[PDB]
Order: structure tokens, then sequence, then C-alpha cells
């Protein structure tokens, strides 16, 4: 079976991260059998030593000599740590000299929560492990590749990272999806810079063959949380009771008593009815509203949304008797998950790690591909959200009427003209009651206060300085000015103008640093994640995520980084749109792109510029004007969530 | 170099069409060296015999025996002929029994004209050779593959056939592009049906290494045609002279005299000035307007657009002295073409046919991919048009004002509700002067006349029966009711409901026939091509191409065929949009999709249905309301052409 493989990569040196198991271990194995010298990096020394032994034993069996010189390991390697990645590269270059192939395979599942349950530090950790690590190793190894005149960077992404012009929603996995999309986007935008000496591609395997009760149980506990949270948020909107008083109705922990209470809000009585109808009579979840675990995670959502409740509100919650969910409900949801994955597959057969690695090692022999995403497995039935539509007009007069009397939050700093035009559109054209302008710095606040002096003097434009504490700034806005209806989130920072690759004979000293690439992710991805999380938790009606602006005079490097961010953020927008849709959250989340693919598409004169700024206002109004609630059908609801439009 | 290849496909039988040369000859060669038995089909016997000899000689050299039994040829095989494809399959199955791999490689360049210069029979010929041939061979060979429990269909498409969710405009190549897109779309939609026994994928190589003066000269002759045609059409719109009288200004064939004529229309005097400024003083094209060849092709455009001119109008045109274009202008355009192709490549190196075939033969070993398009070469800088945006509202009141007093042409038959709602929107809401309803049959005409009785009785709705003569029907409309402003083109026919695959142990007697697949292309692709060609030639202001309707009750087979058509037509729309943009044609051409990917996205109740039909009217108005001509900037012009939106 190895006959077609032996000799294919003879003389090559490969670094494989995550090389102790999974597809990474198999790529390491087959590259070694193909004749490459390999460094396998991973955390667990013991698993790495076993993999190294098996590969060395197989090389000896097919007739390699000095097998200890052909397979090295780098144990205790956590790719989320920049220091550990520098140590990995020093260890690899000491062992083998210049790396030919960087196989950026290492990956973690990430937080595995909905965005509104996702710790900000957990999201950042996923980006460090899964995405920033891929740039960091490229930044250290590409200079040596360019100097020797050849190299290959392969980022191991996923089908769930999307594809060119299409995002793939991955609910409960936004951190992972964005990381996977960023791995592909890095190949798409760096290929022109790294050519002609270096190839950069991604692989995006689908599901591969590699507890299921415990996951099905978490799905059911998550559904109970979502149903309770959505009804409490909906009730609080139109009831005179505070959220504290609404949550008190839950404390007897009695479904039938909540359903039958004529003074309970309709959203809570209808929910109680659903718990009885859809419930298993042998499950305590059919007669009790929640348990302490769901209660704690619900209280965290409410607290994270600026709702005022005492920390001990659930201290005396009656404990429902086991089972909360029956083995029958848990097993039915587990079959639904499993059957869901198997029904994705056109070929009705799960690919093996071995088969994917084999297709990958054949693919690495191709010298005429860069910027591409290879699907070593595929044929998948799954939802996709096309991105990059440019032909739109205004929303309906019915949706625009819903802006009258509204509280608008605008977030930004660098895009002062956009922010001014938006504030004035919402206030002067569409009868918003007030705009809260949330900027990064006092200097930004003063720039906006001078641009909007008339509305400031009239009490219609309030300014808040967020710095690096956007969630506390939004809490200040909720407390002082009221919860937001429409929200527009622009980036505080412009894109950097440093080189993305170095001259062949240079040290690359000025080239985008590992720390600068992290900062890019912080300012252009994490910023929107933090706002989306906080705004959804705080019951905002709508949220436009706005990418950085490219113009006819942007540097080629700014175009590359802009498109990196635009592609990567599409994964976020698509995922959180579907997560929100499927959990009955009102909020509409969509993306408005100020980034284009090519300078030739940008406005060239003042007239075309005016056209562009009018399209920007139109685009933001198209995604932020709320749906009159009768129009939020299943059909219209899916259209107005998780989409991106290009100005 | 063959060491990794020998044994990879041992025991397989492959049919390769176009197997005498190019990538096809190399795939044939490398599959044989890999251990496959191959049938190579092509037209020229002599080239096939040479290829067969070289491959047989190389097999003998690497140690195969009985090499005459391993490489057969099928000369005189024209894949555009259904009879010849049946003969090919009989010949192949006699030689080898069941085919494992169908390599649908054969392809022609096609007409290589803009749509408005493309004979309808030439377009049909391209579809027969390049697309319908791929279904025809699959229809004959898949039953045997399914019966034996395994098979592979590979369609050799092109990067210029686009990708999932993105069309790639290929000006002067609409027939080729649509054929290439259809090859990919066939893999995308058939994979679920052909699984699990059969894999179907496409390959989409970019430019490959495989007169250039003569092509550069045709580019310059084509530019002169386009500039003259655009100015005559523009002038005729707002001058009281007939096109015949406008063309008389050209007969002295004197650039300076046309520029200096104070009574000549501004569009023609400005064009004459451009010919002098941009011209080579040593070229006769700088002092003469045209030559007999350009004159004949111009007269054909005008005649094909229903303009009345005598056939001999150019009989006495003075012949400009050679050179019309200097070697200097021809060589500069040839360098521009060449440099254009080389500047597409991130890797700055042209892939070889050998390298692409090698990557392809490795790819064929992967058993876990279906429905995919593999790029064996790639890393290309080129324009793309994302498709499948669903979030749009109405066009601007300024664009809607431009509908007042307009002549609207609606084409269709099956979608009677859509046609009624459109006629009534344009007439009752947007003050169109008249609607010409162009249907296929008398029964369709009578259905629409009864639905629109009020507007019929009032003289606002005229009905024409086109049958299979849509161009003559449009000529009747021009003559009797005046040239069209906005035009909406819906398909006459619904999608068929026959099976797309047969049961394993059946003869497949009821499965979509080769003739039925041709008819699908005729009704759902050629229909829109014929209308686009005729409407652009006839100076229509705008054209919406509308795909077939899928609903929550469409058969799974109708969803597959709908999506086939939607993807394939996107290639057409994107190509003709850019062709029109780049040749200064006014007309706006865009696509409105009534087809969705999945039944779950379709409306489920009467309310969602009303929402959907309102979105349809909005979408058609968004692409058909003309631009007030000051707004048709370079920037706004590219936005409003070649796009697709999904209702």
């Amino acid at each position: 079976w190895a006959e077609s493989l032996i000799g294919l990569h003879l003389g090559k040196v490969a670094l494989i991260t995550g090389g102790s198991a999974g597809i990474g271990g198999q790529i390491g194995r087959l590259l070694a059998l193909s004749g490459a010298r390999v460094m396998l990096a991973a955390r667990d020394r013991h698993k790495l030593e076993q993999m190294q032994a098996m590969i060395q034993s197989e090389l000896a069996e097919v007739g390699y000599t000095d097998v200890e010189d052909r397979v090295h390991i780098a144990p205790g390697c956590d790719v989320s740590s920049e220091a550990q990645l520098a140590d990995l590269v020093e260890r690899t270059l000491s062992a083998f000299g210049t790396v030919d192939y960087l196989i950026n395979n290492a990956g973690i599942a990430g937080v595995e929560e909905m965005v509104i349950d996702m710790p900000v530090e957990g999201w950042r950790h996923t980006l460090f492990a899964n995405l920033i690590s891929n740039y960091s190793l490229m930044r250290k190894l590409a200079p040596l590749m360019k100097k020797q005149g050849s190299g290959y960077i392969l980022n191991v992404s996923s089908y769930f990272g999307g594809e060119k012009d299409a995002a793939i929603p991955y609910p409960n996995r936004a951190d992972y999806a964005v990381s996977k999309a960023g791995q592909r986007a890095m190949a798409e935008v760096f290929a022109r810079f790294l050519g002609p000496e270096i190839q950069i591609n991604a692989i995006a395997p689908g599901p591969v063959e590699g507890l299921f009760a415990r996951r099905a149980r978490l799905i059911l506990e998550n559904k109970r949380l979502n149903e309770l949270h959505a009804a409490l948020i909906a009730a609080a909107r139109t009831d005179e009771r505070s959220m504290h008083e609404l949550v008190e109705l839950l404390l007897p922990n009695d479904v039938a008593a909540l359903e039958q209470n004529p003074a309970a809000p309709t959203a809570l009585r209808e929910l109680a009815r659903r718990f009885r109808s859809e419930g298993d009579p042998a499950a305590s979840s059919s007669s009790a509203l929640l348990n302490r675990s769901i209660a704690a995670k619900l209280l965290a959502r409410l607290h994270n949304g600026g709702y005022v409740l005492p920390a001990d509100i659930f201290a005396n919650l009656p404990n429902p008797p086991d089972p909360f969910f029956t083995r029958a409900q848990i097993d039915r949801e587990a079959r639904k998950v499993r059957d869901g994955i198997m029904g994705m597959l056109y070929l009705q057969r799960m690919p093996t790690e071995f088969d994917v690695a084999m297709a990958t090692v054949y693919y690495l022999a191709d010298r005429n591909v860069s910027g591409e995403t290879f699907h070593p497995s595929g044929g998948l039935r799954y939802e996709r959200t096309p991105t990059g539509g440019e032909l739109f007009g205004l929303p309906s007069p019915e949706r625009l009427a819903e802006l009258v009397g509204s509280t608008v939050y605008l977030i930004g700093e660098h895009l002062t003209e956009h922010l001014n035009l938006l504030a004035r559109a919402y206030l002067e054209r569409y009868g918003a009651r007030q705009v809260v302008m949330i900027v990064e710095t006092e200097t930004g606040a003063e720039t906006m206060r001078r641009l909007l002096h008339d509305h400031v003097e009239a009490g219609r434009l309030m300014t808040i300085v967020a710095g690096d504490q956007i969630e506390a700034a939004i809490d200040q806005a909720i407390t002082r000015y009221g919860r937001p209806g429409p929200v527009v989130c622009t980036p505080f920072r412009p894109l950097p103008t440093v080189p993305l690759v170095g001259r062949k004979d240079s040290d690359w000293s000025t080239v985008l640093s590992e720390a600068e690439f992290a900062e890019l992710c912080e300012h252009q991805l994490t910023h929107h994640f933090r706002v989306a999380r906080k705004i959804a938790l705080s019951d905002g009606a709508s949220l436009a995520l706005v990418t950085p602006e490219t113009t006819a005079t942007s540097t080629t490097e700014q175009f590359a980084l802009a498109n990196f961010i635009k592609t990567t953020l599409h994964a976020f927008t698509a995922t959180i749109g579907v997560e929100s849709e499927r959990t009955a959250q009102r909020i509409l989340i969509n993306q408005v792109d100020l980034t284009r693919r090519a300078r030739a598409e940008e406005p060239r004169d003042p007239h075309e510029r005016q056209q562009e700024l009018e399209r920007f206002i139109e685009a933001v109004l198209l995604v932020t004007a709320p749906l009159p609630p009768e129009a939020d059908t299943r059909y219209a609801g899916r259209i107005h969530r998780g989409r991106a439009i290009t100005v």
C-alpha cells in the first residue's frame, strides 16, 4: 500500500504540529514513509514517544536505515504559547536545518459554547492555539524557505471554516469556526506575497473517524437554558416587572404552577406549556423548570447582560429529583447527533485519518497550487451562507418606521466620517430618540463631539470612552441611556502598513511580527466578538459588524489584511446569526463590508465616493432596521440573520 | 519519476475523451502507467495512433506485457454527436467490459465571440460538445458502475467555469464558460444521487502550457466594432435620424470629417476624436472609421437588433490602405494578452499538461470525495462575482422614477402568477406605459389575457406568441410596440420530474434521458442566452434572467436540476454582464433566482408565500429600474451588472 508513496518527498524536512495522533500523526507517518525527515510536536511526551516508535519501526521495516535520524519529537509543545513556538523552531532547525514543509496541524476544539456563554479569554485562547500559532510558525520559517528558494506552508483547516465566497455556520463553535476560516484566509491572502518560492494552501477535511450520552445531555441542558433565557428576555421587554421579579416566578421551580399563574407573562406561561407537552413525564424537567447548574448559567447570562439580580437569587431553588432528563430523551438526542453527521455524507461512509493523510501527502507533491483549500474528504450535505453580495437597496418603510424613538449605539474611532454620517442618518432622517457614540479614546470622543456639536448640545448624541473595556462601556450606556435597539460596530483601529514578507537576503526585521498579527486579531476579530456577545446578552434589536475600509489608495498589504479579516469575520457572522436564529433570540446580526477584493473596484473620484458613502448608510439601515414582529416568520427570520453585504 | 505511480490504478478501466493530446493525452498516459487499461477517444486517427504508440512503448519500457491489450483508441469520435457517443460506449465495453473511470475531458474552445456576435447554433454546438456529452456518457456508463458497486466520473472543467457561490466572468467566451460551469454543477448536484457507489468530481485547472499576432489583431478589430456599434446605438436613441441615416455619416469612411461635422451626433463626433487621439498616425484605422470586414459584422449586429438598413449599405465603402492596424499596435496588444495571463499566476510559472495530469491521477485514488471541484493548478489573480445574496430591498426612488412611461417586455408561460404580479407592478405602481407579454403558446397567451383582462381591454397589455422563435417575436414587439426598456425573462417550461439515477438492478428505462438533458439545457439555458443576445442587440435598458421556481413541495430531483441551472446560468450572467460593461453597452443584465439550495429555506404557509412574492417583485425592480445616466459611473456601473440575487 506504501509502494506509490516511498520516494515521493525524499530529501524534504517537515515540521508537523499536533503530530502525536489524529490526521497530524498520520501525515507525519506517511511523510516519513515518503522519505521526509519529520519533527512531530505535541503536548504529551508519552503519546509522541509511542508515535515516534511506531513510525521508526515502520521505516526500518520498509528498509530505511538510521531511523532515529529521520523522526524527531518535540514534547511539551503548547502552540498557544509564543515562547514554546520559538523553542520548537530552534529545536527543529538544530535537528534538521531548514524546514521545507510546515504542516500547521495542531488544533483544539475550543470553548464549545454559544457566543453568549463564551468567556472572552476562552475565545482568545482558541485564536492563539488554532490561528495565531499558524502565522507565528510561518513568520519564523518562511525567511529560511525564501532564502533557499522553496517551501510549503499547509494549514490544516476544516470544511467548517467555510470556502471562498461562502461561510459555513457552526453553532456552539464560533471560536473554532473563525480559527478554521482564518487558517484558509491566511493561505488565500499570503499566496501572492509568498510566491514564487513558497506555496501556501489549506486542507479542509469534513468529518473523519476518530461520552456521546454526556454530549446529548449537555445539548438538552443547553436547550432548557436557551428556552428559559429567551422567554425572560422577551417578557422583561414588555412587562413592568424587573428581571429580578420575573426570575422570582421561577423560584418555586414548578412548571404547572407557572403555566397556570394568570398573572405570569404570556412568554413564560407558553414556555411552561411547551415543557409539559414536549417533556417526558418520567423526567423531572417536565415538572421542574431548572436545576442548580442551568440556574447558575442562566444567572451568568442575565448578569453579563447588565440585568440586576442578587448573586444568591437561586440559593434556595428546590432540587428536582433525578432523572432531570431520562435515558430515553438522552439516547434519542444522541441518535439525532450521530444520524445528523452520517446524513451529511454523499458516500455514506466516514473517511479514516489514514485516508485523509494519504490524500494530503499526495497533494503536497503538487508544485502548481497556492492560495487554495483542498478537500481531501468532502461530498457533504450542510448549510452554507454565500457572502459578498453588492446589489441591495434600502429596507422597507415598515422596517424604517421601527427606528422612530429608538436608542442607537455606534461603536468606533478611526472611521469618524462613517460615524458622523450614521449618527446624522438615524437622528435627522429616521427619528431615533438618541445615539450613544462609544469610542476608544478621549481624543476620539472629542473628534466626534466636535463633528456632532449640534446633536451634542441638543442632548441627542452621548459619548462614552471605552478603551479596552467595551463591556463596561456598554454597561454604562445601558444604565444611563437604556438598552440598545440598533447597534453598529466599527473597528477602533486602522490596518497596519508594514510588509507581509521580507526580501530574500534580509532578516525580515520590519515584516509583520507575531505580536502584530495577534494585535490584528484583537482589533479586527475579538473586538466584534466582544461587542456581539455583550449586545446579544443585553437584548440589542440588531447589530451590524463593519470590517475595515479599503480605498483606491490603500497599500497592497492593507488590501491583503482587510480581505483576511473580511473572510474570517464572515465565519463569525454566519455562525452567530444561525445560533441566534435557532435559539429564538430576536437579535439580527449581519456584516457590512467596507473592504473590497481589488483596488480597481474602489471609487476613484468625489462623485463615486458620495455614491459609496450613500451605499454604506443604505447597507447599515438594511441590516439594522428591526422587523415588525409579525414579519419575523421562520422564512423572513433566516433571510435577515448571518449575512454579509459589500459596499 | 513514475515510481510513485506504477500500481496506483491497477485493474481499472478508463475511458478518456479528447485523449490524443493536451491534458487528456497525459491523463491517458499516466493512468496506463498507473496500471489502468485505457480507451482514448478523439477525432483525428493519426494523432490518436501516435499517442497510442508512445504510451504502448512507455508501458513496454517499464515492463508491462501485452501492451496492445492495455491501450485502445476510438478515432473519428465527435462527442457533439449522440450517435458517436453510443458507438464509443459499445466499442469500449466490447474492448474492456465495465468502465471504472469516465474521464470527460473532450472540449472545444467554442465560438470565441461576444454574445451579441454569437450564432445561436454555435452556442448550442458548444453545449453539445462540452456539457451534454458529459451527461450522455454518464447516462450510458453509470448503470454498469452502480451494478458492479463502484465507479468514478471526472468532468474536466476549468477555473473559468467558476466555483461554488462564485461566478468567474470570461468575456468573449460565454458558451465555453457556461459549458465549464455546467460540468462542475453536474458533479455538485448528481453526487448525492450517484453515492455511495459512484464518485463524481470536476477538475478546474487554470492556464496550462500548450497566431498570437492574429488574435491581437482580432482584439483590435473587435474594439473598433464595439466602439462604432455603441456610439450608433446611443446616437439612435436621442437623434431624429434613423439608424440608416446615422450609418450614412460613416460611408465617407473619414474620421476627421466625422469629428468636424457640426451636424453629426455628439456620440459619433466624440468617438471620431478618440480614434484620432488613441490612434497610431501610421495606421489607416486613425483616419478611416472601418474596413469591409468590420462593416459586415456591424451591419449583422444592427440587422440582428431589428434596425432597418439595406444589405448593400456598405457596398461602396472606401477601402482603407494597409496597415489598418500597425505591427506596433498589434504587438503591444499581444504583449498585453500574454502579460495579462502570466500576471494571473501567484507562482509566476505556467503549469505543464504533464504536471496537471499527474496531480489529477493522484487525485483519482481518493475514495472520500464527491461533488467537489479539485484545482490541480491554481493560485490565480482574477475577477470573481459572488452569487447567492438574499438580503436586498427596493431600488432608489430615482431609479424607480426612470420606469415611468417605459415599455416593459415580460417573457414566460409556466410562471403565470409571477407574470401577472410583474405586469401589474410595472403598470399600476410604477407608471409603465405598456407591457408586452411574450409567451410560448396560444394557451399561455389566453391564460395571461384572462389574468390581465383589465389591462388588455385598456390597451396596456399586449400579448405575443413566440413558440420556438423568440427572436422573431421580439422583432414583432419592436416593430409594433417599440424597443424595450426593462425586460424580464422567465423560462417557458417547468423542470421535469423523472428520476436522475436508476435502481441498481434496473435497466434505468425511466431515468433522465440524454435527449431530456439536452431539452433541459435548451429550455433553461439556451432560452436566456437567446433573449439576452436579442435584447442587448435591440438596445433594451435592462434584463432580468429568472431561474425556475423551487417550492417546499418540489421533488428532490427538481431541486437538483434547479440548482444545476442556477449555478450554470450564473456563469452566463457574470460573463455577459462584464462583456457589456467593458464594451460601453448601456444594458444592465442580472439574474433573479427563484431556486434555493434546500426545501427547509422555502416558504411553508400563505404568509411566508406573500413575503416571497413581494421579494420577487422587489428583486426584479432592483435589477431592472434603469440608472439615471449620471449615476452610471465606472463604480456604480460595475455594481449593477452581472449579479445574481436569491428570492
